[PDB]
């Protein structure tokens, strides 16, 4: 069993999604 | 919508894999 | 002259700082 | 404060250099 593995995936997915929104609109300001 | 989107996507996945490993070690110390 | 170079640094610095706060408190939840 | 901090720092710089290059190309298309 590895809760940290699955658990870590969650938190990581939360950050990746957050960056998307930011970088998304941020990258739009240029183009 | 534009390159700005496809970009933010490449960054997220990049940041995810990065933070993904971090959390792993974070819990490793105490699981 | 390269405004994109210096300009890019700014935006990038804004994201890095943002991630710090997030990852900071996020990494604290573990330890 | 703890490893959680030193970590978030390593991630930021990592995400920065990543987003730093992106912006470069973003403006490259139109500067």
């Amino acid at each position: 069993r590895n809760d940290a593995e699955r658990l870590a995936d969650e938190q990581s997915e939360l950050v990746k999604k957050m960056v998307f929104d930011t970088l998304k609109d941020l990258y739009k300001k240029t183009t």
